[PDB]
This record gives C-alpha cells, structure tokens and sequence, in this order.
C-alpha cells in the first residue's frame, strides 16, 4: 500500500560547501534529502567561501556537479558590492538571496539603498529570495514594488508575516512565500525541552498563536521548504550557538503524519513540495524519478537521523506517520529502506538543462 | 531571434468528435492546437453521444488516441443520472465537468442537488470544473464549499464574476479560474462588427469595463485556455446561431502582443498556458517538447487561421506581434511555419503516463 509521490524539491538548504568547518557537505546533504524524498534541491550561498561572485559560483558548480546525489541549483548571494555585477552568470543560479537580517559581514546589506539597487540591476525575470523577518518583510515588498518586481520571501515564521503577505496578495502584489517545517510543528512551547542552544534557529521559534496562524493561512503558503542548517551538537551547546536546524531528513514524514490526521490535503502538499517550487523558481521537470512513501508504520523520530552529518534534531520525539520507502531519480534507484544508492556525483545542475533555464524575451 | 517557450497546455477546447455533424475532429483541432503553440489540450465532453458514461469515453479514448496530433485528456461530464456510476473510470479522465447555465438536455443539472452529488461522489481528489456564470459562480462555491472541496470556475467573462472569485480567494477558498482570450481582446464595441451571429457566445462578450476588469485582476487569473468552440459560419449565420468562436490558432499570437505592449509578462503568460495548468488538473510534463516564437513580426488575423475546420475567426482584423515558428513534442518536429509535420495518431491521452494519474491516498 504505498503511495507514488513525484519528485519533491527543497528550495531552501544549506550544504556547507564549499567550507572547511562543518561536517555537512554536498554529499552527506543531498544524501539527506533523498532519505528524506527530496529529488532536487536549491542551495544558499552563504558558504565559506560564500557564493558572491562569478569564481565562486564556478567553484560551488564543480564542487556540487562532483559531490551531489541528487539534482540541485545554487543561489547567488547578494553583498554590498555586486550589484550590476552578476548579470553573465544570473541565469546559472537558482536565483539571487538577500540576507536582510543578521547574517555575516559578507552577505550584509547596510542600507535600502543597496537592496534597491540589487532589484534594479538583477535581471528582472530571475528569481529574488529574501531572507525578511518581521518589518523587514514590509519594507522588501515596499522595494519590490518601487522596481515593479516580484519577490519570494523565506521561511515565514510569525502570524505578523503571514498576514501582511496575506494582505499584499489581496491587493494583487507579486509575492509568494514558503514554510519550514519547524515552523509548522515547534514552537516556545518546545523550548524547555531544547534548551537555549539547540533551540536557536532564525527566524526562531514561534509562539502557539504563531503557529496556529500559519496553519490557518495555508492558503497564502506557496511552498515548504526545510531551511536545511546543519550545525552539529558542539556548536548548538557551545558559548555562541549558531542559529538553524537540520530537517532534510524530518519534513516530509512530518508533513505525511499532518496530511494522515486531515490537517492539510495531499494535494495541499504536493502543490508545496512539487508545483509551486517549480513554478516560482523555472525549475524543470526530472524525468523518470518519484518517490514512494507508506502511511500506515508510526514511528519516534530519534536523537538524530541517519544521514545529515548534524547529528541531531529537535524534532527527536515526535511520533510521526509517514515513512520514504524508495527514491528512483532519472531512471535510477537513489535510495531504499535505510539505503543511499546513487554516488556522489549523480546529480546535476538543473540550470544546465535545456529545460531549465529561465525563459525571457529576446 | 527566437523564444523557446516549454509545451503550451489549453485545458478546454472543444474538437467535436464522437460527432458527425460538425467538421472539426481530433486530427483537425489538434492541428490547429499545434499551430497555436499548444501540445496538450484537455477537450470537454458535449460531444455527440456526450461524454457521461464508461462506453462513451472508452469511444472517445480511442477516436482521440488514433485522430489526435499532439497529446490530450479527456474530461467526464456530468449528468442527471451519472452522479456515484463515474468511480471505476474517473482517475482516467482530465476531471469532471458541470455545465450550469445553458447545454442540452443530456448535460442539463435542473436542481443544486444535483450539484451536490456530484461534488459528494465524484472522487474528492478528482478535477472538477464548472461552467457557471454570474450569479452561478456564487452558487457553485457554496456548493464546493458545503462538501470541503475545490472548483475550478471556466471562462470567467465579468468584472462581477472575477471579483467574486477575489473575494473567494482572499477567504482562503479553494477555487481556480481560467479567462479566455475573448473575454479579454473583444467587447460589445465589437459585436457591430461581427453582428449577432458571428458574436453568440457563451459566456457572451463583455463591455469595456468587464475587459478592463479582468486585465486589472490578473492576479486573481489562474490560467488562460481558448475554449475553442469550432462551429462553421453555416451555423454562426444561420436562424439559431450555436455559441462560440474558434480560438486555438489566436490565443498565443493574441496575448504575446499583449506581452510585447507590457500588459503582462512573459512570466505571467507561461504561468497561465503551462504551470497552473500542470498543477490544477496534475497533468504531466512532456519530454523534449518545446515551441519557438518570433516576436518580431506584425501580422493582420485573416478571415480564417489556416488549421480550424471553423474556417472562421472573431479576431479578423485585428494587428498582433507573435508567431508560432516551430513545435518540437516529444523529441519530434511537430510544426513548422505554416505546416503540421506530425500525423493523426501521434498524439497520446497523458493519464495513461505513470507520471499522468493524479496523486491519492491508499
Ligand atoms: O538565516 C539563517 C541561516 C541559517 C544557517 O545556518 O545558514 N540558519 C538559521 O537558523 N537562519
Ligand atoms: O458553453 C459553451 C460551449 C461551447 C460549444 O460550442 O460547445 N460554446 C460556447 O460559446 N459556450
Ligand atoms: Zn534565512
Ligand atoms: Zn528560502
Ligand atoms: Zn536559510
Ligand atoms: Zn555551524
Ligand atoms: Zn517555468
Ligand atoms: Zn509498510
Ligand atoms: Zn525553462
Ligand atoms: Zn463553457
Ligand atoms: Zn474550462
Ligand atoms: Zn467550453
Ligand atoms: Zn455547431
Ligand atoms: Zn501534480
Ligand atoms: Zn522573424
Ligand atoms: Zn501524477
């Protein structure tokens, strides 16, 4: 009795590659999402280096076209000195990512000035990102409109977000919007058992009311996305916590056991994790690739999952319902039961294909 | 300077066979489809016998699979005696239809009940689509909404109905819509022109402010489809004039000069002729299938497109920037300039595809 899923994609994880300091890496993450149902990815730029330049893009190319398991594309990132800078390589990434709260000193924009001046120069069919939490999700769409664009807004967290952009679609503006599942499924409530340092997460942990509220506006809920954030345990229960959590592995069961208990439709999920993605981002179908799920086996989410080299979850706990069985990508069994089965390598650049560049006119 | 666009998709259309008194079929409209850049077309069922019970649609299936050129789904239509008899075969249709306002008698509903049993027994994951103009568009969502569903309203032709939709949507309420390319590029300050008879259709020509009303609320647009409703001037000029008007081999070349004149984008356009088509009635990708357009060139719409057995068009006259120059459907040249280069036959009815059934629970 299992059920055919297409395809899943994640437009919002983090690899840590390039970088030297962290254990995750293109393959041990893209190992993750297949467990976790996920066939294609879109990755962020802040790495180490981060992804701000055409000699980096190229690097984080070749690093992931050697390491990736599974499809993906790769962000730009926008700093405060490449503006009108990236036009020969914008069609090569996902898109362009604004860091318009706390990030680090690379990605920092000081100014509006310069957020203005990336949604001018930026070519105007490519996809904008932004990382916008609070007032910051007003005053990009305030900019977005200035230059008669659209704009994607990461991982909405709080109800004021969700209702602003609830009210931005009621007057027509072009904005859509995704949800992490940490948002969806903790929230202040889980902080006593997580503790101040894994409980660390941007934008971080909601109250009931704010959780409450997305689930009610699931209608304004373009797409899930995880928000990937490996850290490892050394670094959530160290003197400066990094903000973010791992979820590659955790969204899909999590968001099965809510289909399973009627709280969002099949359907309802796949338009998140499979047609939206595609239809924001321009990304191509992959032919001959699914994943099979089964719904009937509950089961403990533990201390931590197989495959993301974090190491940990905060969703450790949780009974779930919902279980990926077998990926097949592009012809290929990618994984079963447990089993990762296509190498590092396996996948490709979905800007490559002939399917997936962003059309535009001439 | 050509623009690759991926495979158009037209979700009502109207090819006329099983029939016998009209000169349209499978293997003309599906023609005159691939002239207007379009590769999958789902046709409505008010055939001749209609299309409301298994043996009439496996009749259809096999006249569609040996006359069609591009690919295809076929819709159920719903009956006063067919509501709870359609489950066996419902998966293999493009969805259910309802026609609400005026049809003949083997598709007339004469009571809301009807409605409600249908929207109960038709499978709740299914595609359903209902003809339903002014006042019936309230109806039918209360309709959806008393049985927790979807509804996806066809041919939306009034600033009334469109903003009922928009108030729909801004309550979180499942419904899409499409608009036609009629309701956007004629109004009654043509029907002078086409006199009473070339003008019948339903829903009938706007005013002025009903056109304007749409274009501002191309937001609330889901998708745009032709409902290509071929009927010869024999019929159109005679004493009991049929409703409606051809319009495959119009719709791409009319709104790509509206693209070119900046009332919407490209991005809008593909949006509405290929990913909220996908993602409303889970239609599957195509492989290697593509259309390549010239913008470039000024054209006057003759008397008649060269492919519909209508051999008549409402757009005579009117001056548009857009032409087809090329389809490639599934690794094979499909159209070229002028000429249909794949036979009656090639085309494919797309729910057959493992990637074509709509996702369920077991
Ligand atoms: O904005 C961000 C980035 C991320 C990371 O760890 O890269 N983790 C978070 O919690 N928020
Ligand atoms: O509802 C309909 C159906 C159609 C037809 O000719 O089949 N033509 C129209 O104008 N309206
Ligand atoms: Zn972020
Ligand atoms: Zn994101
Ligand atoms: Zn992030
Ligand atoms: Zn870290
Ligand atoms: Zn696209
Ligand atoms: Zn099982
Ligand atoms: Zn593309
Ligand atoms: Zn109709
Ligand atoms: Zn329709
Ligand atoms: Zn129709
Ligand atoms: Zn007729
Ligand atoms: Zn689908
Ligand atoms: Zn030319
Ligand atoms: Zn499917």
């Amino acid at each position: 009795k299992l059920v055919r899923l297409p395809g899943l994609i994640d437009v919002h994880v983090h690899l840590r590659e390039p970088g030297g300091t962290h254990m995750e890496d293109f393959a041990s993450g893209t190992a993750a999402a297949l467990a976790g149902g996920i066939t294609m990815v879109c990755a962020m730029p802040n790495t180490r280096p981060p992804i701000i330049d055409a000699p980096a893009l190229a690097l984080a190319q070749k690093l992931a076209e050697a390491g990736a398991r599974c499809d993906f594309a790769l962000f730009l990132g926008a700093s405060s000195e490449n503006a009108g800078t990236l036009g020969t390589v914008a069609g090569s990434a996902a898109g362009l990512k604004l860091y318009l709260n706390e990030t680090f000193s690379e990605l920092r924009l000081d100014s509006v000035v310069q957020w203005m001046e990336h949604f001018e120069t930026w070519p105007s069919h490519l996809p904008i990102v932004a990382h916008a939490e609070q007032q910051t999700v007003a005053a990009v769409l305030m900019v977005a409109q200035l230059t008669q664009r659209s704009v994607h807004i990461c991982h909405v967290a709080r109800k004021e977000e969700i209702l602003l952009i609830k009210a931005a679609k009621a007057r027509g503006l072009p904005v859509t919007c995704e949800v992490a599942p940490h948002h969806l499924f903790l929230s202040h409530d889980d902080l006593e058992r997580l503790g101040p340092g894994k409980g660390e997460v941007r934008p971080e942990l909601g109250s009931r009311q704010d959780v409450e509220a997305l689930w009610e506006n699931m209608a304004v809920i373009d797409c899930f996305a995880s928000d990937h954030a490996p850290h490892t345990l050394e670094e959530k229960c160290g003197s400066r916590p990094p903000p973010g959590f791992p979820g590659l592995e955790t969204m899909l069961p999590l968001l099965l056991t809510a289909v399973s208990e009627g709280r969002l439709s099949l359907d309802d999920l796949l338009q998140r994790l499979h047609h939206n993605p595609r239809r924001i981002f321009h990304l191509p179908p992959q032919e001959d690739t699914y994943v099979e799920v089964d719904l009937e086996h509950e089961w403990t989410i533990p201390s931590h999952m197989p495959f993301s080299k974090a190491h940990w979850t905060p969703f450790e706990g949780q009974k779930v319902k919902g279980t990926v069985r077998r990926v097949v990508l592009r012809g290929e069994v990618a994984y079963i039961d447990g089993q990762v089965l296509v190498p590092p390598g396996y996948g490709q650049d979905v800007r490559k294909w002939p399917q997936g560049a962003v059309p535009q006119l001439p």
